């Protein structure tokens, strides 16, 4: 099933940041708006740390340096697939070996129980335990179908729910990926979207623990 990584020791500040897709600038604006203070607060991304930005390699590195953690998007995903097979094919051909290993290392999802949150890049399925979700879902869910009686989708033309319309709870759940919805807020405080299209010339947004307070910048113009 997917990994799951427990940090449980983590009681101060946490800043939880959307898709970034090589947006290093943006994440730079992004940190210094929300006072960023390096040893003392932790940094979480929601995966998707590569791909369409003008600098994929630097924000990866960046993270690095700062002790960042992430989860896998789907986009860091295909990239290693494509590279394990000695526009992510450019990207795989360049790809040094320090980002590919940072890439390497993330799990798929990240609990924060001090601040009773979960991050996962696209989502949760509300009817598997935490510890028996699967990856394909977690990195690429969308929508949700009535048909163990949900389907968790990435599609949008078969029907269904947004999935985060079913998220319960007890943890708010901090996800990305979904760029085509924005952010989205109206399921708080049980669930948070921040996938605010960055890249795409939208937002980078970031939510804030304790409190939940979203905390964003613009976007890359292109
Ligand atoms: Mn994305
Ligand atoms: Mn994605």
């Amino acid at each position: 099933y997917a990994n799951v990584v427990t940090l449980p020791n983590v009681t101060g500040r946490v800043i939880i940041v959307g898709d970034i897709h090589g947006c290093r600038a943006q994440l730079e604006d992004l940190l210094r708006a929300v006072s960023f203070k390096q040893g003392s607060d932790t940094l979480v991304a929601v995966g998707d740390l590569v791909n369409k930005g003008p600098d994929s390699f630097g924000v990866v590195r960046l993270l690095k340096r700062l002790g960042a953690y992430s989860v896998l998007g789907n986009h860091d995903a295909k990239l290693l697939k494509l590279v394990k097979k000695l526009s992510l094919a450019p990207l795989a051909q360049s790809i040094p070996t320090d980002v590919e290993t940072y890439l390497s290392q993330l799990p798929h999802i990240i609990r924060i129980p001090a601040h009773n949150v979960m991050v996962a890049h696209a989502g949760l399925h509300p009817q598997r335990p935490v510890d028996r979700q699967y990856e394909d879902e977690v990195t690429t869910m969308r929508n949700l179908i009535e048909k163990v009686t949900l389907t968790a989708t990435e599609e949008t033309n078969d029907g269904g729910k947004p999935w985060a319309s079913m998220w319960r709870g007890p943890e708010t759940v901090v996800f990305g990926h979904d760029a085509r919805r924005g952010l989205q807020e109206q399921y708080k405080p049980l669930a948070i979207g921040l996938d605010s299209r960055c890249v795409y010339g939208g937002r980078l947004s970031a939510a804030v623990f304790p409190g939940g307070c979203i905390i964003s910048v613009p976007g890359w113009n292109g």
